[PDB]
């Protein structure tokens, strides 16, 4: 197992990244994404970053149409979305994207207005977006489990999303399929796996991986 | 993860024996099913047995029908064949199981001889009998990857199949399905995944889990 840092290099060597079944610059990425709108924690009630009674509150105002200082611009929104006032795109590009209760304000707001639709769409998550073509970025993100956004995110060497191998070199990710993974790793004398969050199979029982949550 | 052994020992308190789905005893698996007849090499040919040329010096023979001590019995069964004479089922029990060619001597016999079949079958590898009725034993057995097999026959504590997990209680495999499985493991503060071999997950890029082959 000493030898394994060694395969990798060669197992990365093995990749021809002029025959990559496309290729993406992570600036690209960054540049039209906010990693807020990637992660799928966005999509959830915001919990880690609201009392819940802060939530509740806003449900309640937004359900009635008639207050902390945590919930500020939320209120702001929720105030607009009640007495039909407008807010432009200019207002979603300054705002915080993500609503309390999960998803954008773009989205909830589009959704009342939906000829304000298109000029929206940078403001929402992925995953309030439209399914996108076959082969395309924004395809590719939407498919991709946490562990892979997160791995994507943080600009990792390398990674697998759904029988794709993303490989980093410089500033840029090629993707492989998976055919061509597994005969490269083969040649490596590697085997691989995908695992979530730190999984690192720390208690093997039978062919069990066990690890803490 | 200090607490992980102490953790799976509360995750194997939270089942309920009594509400297991089925349940066999592995001494009853080891009188039906000998393990020649289970591990999936046995149906490759036999190349850590034997030299290739042996190997193809039978193939060679058996199609002719016209010579090391490593192949005497192989060479007993050929000459069988070739010669039409007759093998009763007691020769198979005697045998050593497996022909070098890969699978075993009773399958290939039971092909020239159709209705020696049904006496024949105890000495046929799992995967040469005919497709087994859903939730039987050897139903479940046809369905076991390398991995889960190996478990079985070294009668470990627990083992995962295809969305069952496989628990030991003194002799007796319990198997509970999958959503139970994961209920527990979530109670129990768990996380858990099936990996090949001894892959532990030596090293890991992005969510990439990497061992040696």
């Amino acid at each position: 197992a000493d030898s394994l840092p060694e395969r990798i290099d060669l197992f990365v060597s093995l990749f021809d990244y002029n025959s990559a079944t496309t290729s993406y610059d992570i600036r690209s990425i960054q540049t039209d994404f906010p990693t807020r709108l990637l992660t799928p924690d966005s999509m959830l009630p915001q919990t880690s970053e609201y009392p819940l009674k802060d939530i509740q509150l806003l449900y309640k105002l937004a359900q009635s149409c008639t207050l902390s200082p945590l919930i500020t611009e939320p209120l702001v929104f929720t105030r607009s979305l009640c007495k039909g006032s407008s807010l432009s795109p200019r207002w979603f590009a300054r705002s915080g994207l993500i609503h309390p209760g999960g998803g954008t304000y773009a989205f909830r707001y589009a959704e009342k207005y939906p000829a304000q639709f298109a000029n929206l769409l940078p403001y929402m998550h992925i995953q309030e977006r439209p399914n996108a073509a076959e082969g395309t970025l924004l395809y590719h993100l939407q498919n991709m489990g946490e562990d892979a956004i997160n791995a994507l995110v943080s600009g990792a060497s390398m990674f697998g999303s759904g029988s794709d191998l993303w490989l980093r070199k410089g500033d840029i990710y090629y993707l492989f399929n998976e055919e061509t993974w597994l005969t490269n790793a083969n040649k490596a004398g590697l085997s691989y796996s995908l695992l979530s969050a730190d999984n690192t199979c720390f208690i093997q029982r039978g062919n069990i991986c066990w690890d803490v949550e």
